[PDB]
């Protein structure tokens, strides 16, 4: 039972609008949203959306599969050796958030500190003295990024899989020599670095030039959450205020998923008329350029929306209904929606190029989407027995034989898949924790959960206090 | 009674040593080292210091007021108005971490999002609608480094008084016509930006080519604080681990105010033969250039402790008894150590060059020298019915005259001085104080009361959970 | 009859290899290579050579039409006004080494030191009172790169009538309002600046995406100049010494354009074996990426000549019979074939990126290929009375009604073309002519030329003097 | 007889004004302007001056000496050895011009192409052979800024003799171990590169830290040629048009160097009554910063003459009588005398930083003193048997014991110094020459020499003709 079955699961569930059945199904882990800073809704004037995996949310484990099955086929086309198509996508191997070190060819799950928590070389997961010879300091320098790559997105799923697979490969394959910094072919050498910019160069192909976008919205049913609470949320949340969408996706591909998103015999409620998607928003951008887009961004274009072709120019003009613009600045949005910063809460699923951006540049409020918290929250509460258990080791040993708190971690971190949880492994959070943490003011499986709870809400978190305040 | 006051009161008394006296005496909030990450003392194999702020501690308001009159000093020499002597330091007004911003000339208190806790124009201090035409989201971009400046460090104080007399001088002398971004006088223009750089630019010349540190050391008694239980706990810290200095200051000033801070009729000791301060250290660096030091530093020189000056050549040689070195980099200490990152407790007072680059970049375990918190925990123990008051009206409010939960704000903020308390505003804590949160393993307001703990001692924190997994 | 009509003519002639032959054959201006330093030809080792333009010249105007009406079919795709698909690409109009300002909508003829020669906005050409207004010192800053593009490669031809028609098109259109820099459709604003970009962007698109090499390849004898003297000469080069081609074109387009000129039933001369292009050379490197190759180039790739794609890897070993690279650097070529860079003759079409950099980083021979010139020279000898009456007109004016002198210089210049010689306008030299005599050590129509010449030849040119040692 | 002797030697006499005894006078190369590129004088409007070597000629060797005493007591100051002291300035070595390779530790004297002409580690003269090791191609990257140092002003003079005299004593001084890439002394390693480092920052440390200027002022006798006819060239300029001083020295320095150039009991002519420097200037601007002055500058500041500092604020109004500049752009200068470029006569001396970069960015007409000039036209008159027999060989050759041509050159080239010519080495033009022909419009030893030419005059160079042209 994947995240997404989860999703889907609730999805298929028409809403109880009545408050008390409301106020009882947000009681459930599975359907809260989960609040890092204080948020008043009544101080939100502007809903703003990303479309992937934000309100697109691709199925899993099918949606990675193909990308990555679209990913090889693009590496043996331009040389990569045929036993590269026997490879089969593996839903329990990648967590996201891990780092690719292009040196040695690891990955890595890392703390907020650069602390390294795990290693793995291709499928050898590695104990912690074997790390040393590597990482003396048991430590990387994270903003190191001509070294490591950090595989943040849902869309690295894929390629996270594909680096073990093809270190794996490699290493096994009589053809070949392992050195300590890639692979040597007799006169030809391939070092880490390279194969990695092979990897991450058709994982780009495969979005922005194969088939992968084609494929999709061949079978949408296949590849994309459809729930009947969508439209009625966003009808609501433009009860109170406007809504907007700033995507990075193009009006073509954006029309189609949105289309197919909002295909329902009604329209917000059951016995409604249905209403076509872009009536939903105030505002429509696509082609946002995010991270750029909250900072420069690039000039504001108009899409004609029959051709899907842009208008020649700058749009100069003002918000028209029926108007979509194409790439402009997070500025553009705020002017022409008449908003301040805090008026606004962006709801998507990028730690970095959403939530962080958006926080840290313009003080917009934050929602993040993190799908694979529908299915970490049944493992959380189905074996909360072991985490119990190593709170209990961690509090008796200060004050021998801790073998054991390394084993309790390890069964833990098990049950979540081989590269454990995406919040931590055993009583250490990770780097995307305290990202998360940091950066999303609210945070939640799925935005539909704002369903559950009404718009004069409080979302409250505890105050901090420094040790010396306690 | 200043902060340096209650460090040199605790400074004036006698170790005791016996185990039951430690033990009773680190009970006091005073004297107590806080813990924002767990800390095994036994893991550290090496002690590392910065000399300013931590070892060399400046009394205060005395070197304050030196560094604020030689700076006015030389503003007036270079052709500021005459008016400017008639300025007097006020050790009332300033609180470190201010960010000047060089676009309206406000001096800001933050917090780590950005948000505005107080803004002041001059000694005007801008209520929070007046804020708004400025300030329109009540933010700021503060890596925005072109505009806004950081005041971040001990040295910063005097400058900060300094930029608010100055506006108000100006503001108020009738030659000069305020405008949005400066002062007009006819045919020249002042911009805050440029009276910035020029206030900067004095700071830096009184320190580098001024007279502040000959000043200094003609008068050590009056500007640096003494005790005897420095030597006492380096020494005892040499006896389980490797010591070392790490300072930007050049040797000859270092030797100056190194052996006035050892310049006892003893050792480490009453009773014990005095020895010289060098013997105290394993590895003694001088012309560091932190933050670069954490990085690619530059060429590691030997210095002629003679002559002091540099001998010529980069040094290619081993860690020699004797040996005093300048310049080098953060692995040259490691290296010549023998030491790992984790193995090294970093001691010093820069939250950003020292504590943040040491870890970040490192991964050192750090101790942060707060010297205000000597004054701000009394302040805080004293007046804990206001701030217990607060907890109580935001409690309540959580469920009409909110009027009361901003008066109690002033009146808590004032009992530490015009621009509050260094780590928080009412309810809303600074950006220093998440800084510190964040990059300091352990701090205090002196590293001395490492004294107070035996060299096993296991500094804990507990455990953070996302707000999903409570 | 086109430059490239001489060249076919001159080509379809078999060479007579008789001493006093071909001794009289380059006493004629057509066949003659032209020398800016002294070169003695036996000190070169090895012979270099870029492919398009050198090796394969493109037929005209056939080709450049071509690429015209491609890059009109790109701009229409994408959203430009039908009323672009009538237009038809004109060889009277451009001259190679237009500058386009960006700001304005103006190509420029200038000289050496940014000094305006000719200025035409769309096809009006502006007379010089008129261009005071836009350039008050008749003066660009021409590495001013964010504002001028100078169009100084063959395959810019195109692109320079397009961007005249552009401006003559949105000029006249009575849908737009012509502003200082760009047109306003009313919300939309399309500035010059854009409008190149688009056109860059475009011309671009076409030769790296589009169809422009499948038409080629399609039909080469309309696009590609043939010449049985081609084998010939690359074979009494490799009688001598090296032979090497450094492509920024990939393999498989190489191997269709080189197995074309190529394709005799015989070798080197008549009646003489066949032998594969490939035969000719001692070293094959495509994907060059020059200019950055002259630098650091890329990694050195070994071609797979059968797949067509590169084995994966770095190629590490030595140079073999048959092998084919990609990428690399001038350093792979040097250490490859033990050779100096003096004692290389590198021959390209290319002013800035091949001959320039070569020159100028690497202290290479260089060998210039204009082909321009064997049409400049026919206009040159036929109008030599208006030069030389121009010489008069300015040696009689130094010491009135100089209106003659302009209206000579008009007659001139319209012989060439409407933007005039390639080389100058009147008698005022273009930036194109002075780069050329400063890094070209040798010229010409063709490379060919170099036939007519011995090994041993020494070419000379004068020494040049100071004004104070004449 | 040096060539400031020359100079004071010219300037001594006073002006023969009648027009028969002008013309006379610049039939003399002594007294003659040397023409680059035509320069009608009739469209000139406005004559701008830099100070330093141009209107303020220091005396050789006396100044040189001077520099190098300082530069080397400074050296000694900070560490190095006192066998420095021994060192004394001789003229006879350094050329202006030449290029400090910092990783072998030679001085270099090039062609435009980075060809090597003359190579010298320390004072052994490195032959042809010898050379190759170090150098495989005869040729430097002269754009390799990080390897290579151009010492092009009359600054750089002692520096460059400092240089070779330390690459001379650490060779021969047993202490140290000679190596590639410098010396070796124990533990200390000191590269080339790091001793080139501490010699130019000591250079710029006596110019604007320690006492050469201090120095100078107390005996402008010795240091500064005077020269009578001074003053009356620039009435006589200011009669045609306007006059600025653009410098980056200080006003309290220019002012004590132009008041002693000025200083005679007479103004422009004898019998007049004396006016002060100022009087003879439209516009005074010091502090410029050239180059940075060339783009975007800094702000335009106003010095308080009577104080001798800068005024608060950006000075924002027009040009008056009276006041004096600091900082500012050429566009100041442009704007406020309402001057196109090719209105103004820049005069200076740094080929680079002046003149250059006035003619390439703003297209301003050039005016380089070349002081050396003045002696150097002695040694090519006096020794045209010499040069005029290598004319005869090289012609003779091109058609055996080609010995006679290397010696030839080397007696010719020791007539001008150790370095010879600053132009040439034998029949091979330097950078420095090929630097001044292109950017240079007119050249001379003095720019007192425009006293003998009308302001109606026309000076003419010869048109260039390309080689297919001739
Ligand atoms: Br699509
Ligand atoms: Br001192
Ligand atoms: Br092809
Ligand atoms: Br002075
Ligand atoms: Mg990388
Ligand atoms: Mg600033
Ligand atoms: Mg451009
Ligand atoms: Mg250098």
């Amino acid at each position: 039972t994947s995240w997404s079955d989860r999703l889907q699961n609730a999805a298929d569930m028409p809403a109880n609008m009545d408050k008390h059945a409301l106020k009882k199904y947000r009681r459930e882990a599975y359907h809260r949203v989960f609040v890092n800073r204080s948020l008043a809704m009544e101080k939100i004037k502007c809903f703003g959306f990303d479309m992937d995996y934000t309100l697109a949310v691709y199925k899993s484990p099918e949606y990675e599969s193909l990308g990555f099955e679209l990913t090889v086929e693009r590496l043996v086309s331009i040389g990569y050796p045929q036993e590269l198509l026997s490879f089969a996508y593996d839903s329990t191997f990648p967590t996201r958030g891990l780092v690719f070190d292009t040196l040695y060819g690891n990955l890595l799950k890392v703390d907020a500190y650069g602390n390294l928590l795990v290693c793995a070389h291709g499928f050898n997961f590695i104990r912690g003295p074997e790390t040393r010879e590597q990482y003396p300091n048991k430590f990387i320098q994270r903003d190191d990024t001509e070294r490591f790559y950090i595989l943040n997105t849902l869309f690295n799923l894929p390629e996270t899989y594909l680096l073990a697979c093809l270190v794996d490969f490699f290493t096994n394959c009589p053809r070949y020599t392992s050195c300590e910094t890639g692979f040597k072919d007799g006169d030809l050498f391939m070092s880490y670095r390279s194969m990695f910019q092979d990897v991450r160069d058709a994982v780009d192909w495969v979005h922005y030039k194969g088939s992968l976008k084609e494929k999709t919205v061949e079978n949408l049913e296949k590849y994309v959450v459809k729930d009947g609470k969508l439209p009625l949320l966003l009808s609501r949340m433009k009860e109170v205020g406007k809504v907007f969408l700033a995507t990075n996706s193009d009006y073509k591909y954006t029309d189609k998923i949105m289309t197919y998103l909002f295909d329902f015999p009604h329209g917000p409620k059951p016995g409604s008329s249905h209403r076509p998607w872009q009536s939903y928003f105030d505002l429509i951008l696509v082609d946002a350029r995010k991270p750029l887009f909250f900072g420069e961004g690039t000039v504001l274009r108009q899409v004609d929306t029959k051709t899907g072709k842009l208008k020649i120019g700058t749009y100069t003009g003002p918000l028209q209904h029926g108007i979509v613009y194409s790439g402009g600045s997070s500025d553009t949005i705020c002017d022409l929606l008449g908003a301040k910063g805090k008026d606004i809460l962006y709801i998507g699923d990028h730690i970095f190029g959403d939530i962080l951006k958006s926080k840290k540049r313009q003080g917009w409020r934050t929602f993040l989407v993190i799908p694979e918290l529908a299915q970490e929250l049944h493992v959380w509460t189905d074996k909360s027995s072991l985490f119990e258990e190593l709170q209990s080791l961690d509090i008796f040993l200060a004050e021998s034989i801790q073998r054991r708190i390394k084993k309790v971690t390890h069964d833990m971190d098990m049950c979540y898949g081989m590269m454990g949880s995406l919040f931590r492994s055993g009583s250490r959070q990770t780097l995307f924790a305290s990202q998360v943490m940091r950066y999303a003011d609210l945070y939640a499986a799925s935005f539909i959960n704002l369903l559950y709870y009404p718009f004069s809400y409080l979302f409250r978190a505890a105050h901090v206090l420094m040790p010396h305040e306690s």
